[PDB]
Protein backbone atom coordinates (compact mmCIF):
# COMPACT_ATOMS: atom_id res chain seq x y z
CA UNK A 1 0.00 0.00 0.00
CA UNK A 2 3.35 2.08 0.03
CA UNK A 3 6.03 2.24 -2.05
CA UNK A 4 8.28 2.02 0.72
CA UNK A 5 7.02 -1.71 1.27
CA UNK A 6 9.41 -2.75 -1.33
CA UNK A 7 11.75 -2.24 1.30
CA UNK A 8 10.30 -4.18 3.89
CA UNK A 9 11.46 -7.55 5.00
CA UNK A 10 14.54 -9.43 6.47
CA UNK A 11 17.96 -8.70 4.48
CA UNK A 12 20.97 -10.24 4.53
CA UNK A 13 24.58 -9.27 3.31
CA UNK A 14 26.25 -10.90 0.77
CA UNK A 15 28.65 -8.94 -0.80
CA UNK A 16 30.80 -5.58 0.59
CA UNK A 17 33.08 -2.97 -1.19
CA UNK A 18 35.48 -0.04 0.49
CA UNK A 19 33.91 -0.70 4.36
CA UNK A 20 37.08 -0.83 5.50
CA UNK A 21 38.02 2.06 4.05
CA UNK A 22 34.67 4.06 5.12
CA UNK A 23 34.93 3.12 8.32
CA UNK A 24 38.93 4.60 8.70
CA UNK A 25 37.31 7.80 7.34
CA UNK A 26 34.61 8.05 10.31
CA UNK A 27 37.78 7.57 12.73
CA UNK A 28 36.29 4.15 13.77
CA UNK A 29 39.58 2.68 15.31
CA UNK A 30 41.64 -0.18 14.48
CA UNK A 31 39.75 -3.01 16.67
CA UNK A 32 36.67 -2.01 15.85
CA UNK A 33 36.88 -1.86 12.30
CA UNK A 34 38.16 -5.62 12.17
CA UNK A 35 35.46 -6.93 14.49
CA UNK A 36 33.20 -4.47 12.60
CA UNK A 37 34.41 -5.16 9.00
CA UNK A 38 34.14 -9.45 9.68
CA UNK A 39 30.20 -9.15 10.36
CA UNK A 40 27.57 -10.31 8.22
CA UNK A 41 24.98 -8.22 9.34
CA UNK A 42 20.92 -8.92 8.80
CA UNK A 43 19.01 -5.47 8.13
CA UNK A 44 15.01 -5.79 8.98
CA UNK A 45 12.85 -3.37 7.75
CA UNK A 46 9.14 -2.93 9.09
CA UNK A 47 6.55 -0.42 8.45
CA UNK A 48 3.40 0.42 10.72
CA UNK A 49 2.07 3.36 9.67
CA UNK A 50 4.07 6.68 9.39
CA UNK A 51 6.63 4.82 11.79
CA UNK A 52 9.75 2.85 10.17
CA UNK A 53 11.72 0.79 12.03
CA UNK A 54 15.01 -0.47 10.62
CA UNK A 55 17.26 -3.71 12.30
CA UNK A 56 20.54 -4.49 12.11
CA UNK A 57 21.73 -7.67 13.65
CA UNK A 58 25.21 -9.40 13.89
CA UNK A 59 27.93 -10.76 15.79
CA UNK A 60 29.51 -7.41 16.57
CA UNK A 61 26.36 -5.43 17.59
CA UNK A 62 22.66 -4.95 17.26
CA UNK A 63 21.19 -2.02 16.13
CA UNK A 64 17.57 -0.59 16.24
CA UNK A 65 16.23 2.78 14.89
CA UNK A 66 12.41 3.67 14.63
CA UNK A 67 11.55 7.26 12.71
CA UNK A 68 9.25 9.16 10.73
CA UNK A 69 10.31 10.53 7.64
CA UNK A 70 11.88 14.02 7.11
CA UNK A 71 11.48 14.38 11.20
CA UNK A 72 15.15 14.38 12.69
CA UNK A 73 16.07 12.26 15.74
CA UNK A 74 19.05 11.02 18.04
CA UNK A 75 20.58 7.71 16.73
CA UNK A 76 24.02 6.07 18.38
CA UNK A 77 25.76 4.19 15.44
CA UNK A 78 27.07 0.76 15.79
CA UNK A 79 30.89 2.50 16.25
CA UNK A 80 29.29 4.97 18.68
CA UNK A 81 28.69 8.00 17.50
CA UNK A 82 25.73 10.13 18.64
CA UNK A 83 24.62 11.51 15.83
CA UNK A 84 21.06 13.79 14.80
CA UNK A 85 19.49 11.94 11.74
CA UNK A 86 17.26 12.30 8.83
CA UNK A 87 15.81 9.98 7.06
CA UNK A 88 13.92 10.76 3.68
CA UNK A 89 12.51 8.69 0.48
CA UNK A 90 13.79 10.66 -2.58
CA UNK A 91 12.54 9.20 -5.62
CA UNK A 92 12.43 5.36 -4.02
CA UNK A 93 16.22 6.11 -2.27
CA UNK A 94 15.99 5.94 1.65
CA UNK A 95 18.49 8.76 2.55
CA UNK A 96 20.07 8.61 5.60
CA UNK A 97 22.12 11.88 6.72
CA UNK A 98 23.85 11.49 9.89
CA UNK A 99 25.12 14.54 11.60
CA UNK A 100 27.75 14.72 14.31
CA UNK A 101 30.79 17.26 15.37
CA UNK A 102 30.69 18.92 12.41
CA UNK A 103 30.69 15.89 10.27
CA UNK A 104 28.41 14.24 7.67
CA UNK A 105 27.87 10.63 6.06
CA UNK A 106 24.80 9.61 4.29
CA UNK A 107 23.36 6.26 3.73
CA UNK A 108 20.66 5.52 0.77
CA UNK A 109 19.81 2.29 0.41
CA UNK A 110 17.50 1.35 -3.01
CA UNK A 111 16.19 -1.03 -4.44
CA UNK A 112 17.84 -2.65 -7.36
CA UNK A 113 16.96 -6.14 -9.02
CA UNK A 114 16.00 -8.82 -6.32
CA UNK A 115 18.72 -6.37 -4.10
CA UNK A 116 18.91 -3.78 -1.51
CA UNK A 117 21.92 -1.64 -1.95
CA UNK A 118 23.42 0.35 0.46
CA UNK A 119 26.03 3.17 -0.32
CA UNK A 120 27.39 4.84 2.22
CA UNK A 121 29.60 8.24 1.76
CA UNK A 122 31.83 9.69 3.85
CA UNK A 123 33.87 12.68 2.44
CA UNK A 124 35.21 10.98 -1.11
CA UNK A 125 34.70 7.27 0.35
CA UNK A 126 31.89 4.93 -0.67
CA UNK A 127 31.30 1.74 0.49
CA UNK A 128 28.77 -0.34 -1.12
CA UNK A 129 26.91 -3.29 0.93
CA UNK A 130 24.56 -5.43 -0.99
CA UNK A 131 22.01 -7.44 0.72
CA UNK A 132 19.49 -10.12 -0.48
CA UNK A 133 16.40 -11.34 0.65
CA UNK A 134 17.17 -13.77 3.69
O1 LIG B 1 24.13 -0.13 9.27
C1 LIG B 1 25.07 -0.50 8.50
C2 LIG B 1 24.97 -1.67 7.70
C3 LIG B 1 26.07 -1.97 6.87
O2 LIG B 1 25.99 -3.04 6.09
C4 LIG B 1 27.24 -1.19 6.90
C5 LIG B 1 27.33 -0.12 7.72
N1 LIG B 1 26.27 0.18 8.56
C6 LIG B 1 26.43 1.29 9.51
C7 LIG B 1 27.74 1.20 10.18
C8 LIG B 1 28.71 2.22 10.14
C9 LIG B 1 29.91 2.10 10.74
C10 LIG B 1 30.21 1.01 11.52
C11 LIG B 1 29.30 -0.09 11.65
C12 LIG B 1 28.07 0.08 11.01
O3 LIG B 1 27.01 -0.84 11.07
C13 LIG B 1 27.29 -2.22 11.25
C14 LIG B 1 26.48 -2.81 12.22
C15 LIG B 1 26.65 -4.14 12.42
C16 LIG B 1 27.58 -4.83 11.72
C17 LIG B 1 28.36 -4.23 10.75
C18 LIG B 1 28.18 -2.87 10.49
Amino acid sequence: SHMCDAFVGTWKLVSSENFDDYMKELGVGFATRKVAGMAKPNTIISVNGDVITLKTESTFKNTEISFILGQEFDEVTADDRKVKSTITLDGGVLVHVQKWDGKSTTLKRKREDDKLVLELVMKGVTCTRVYERA
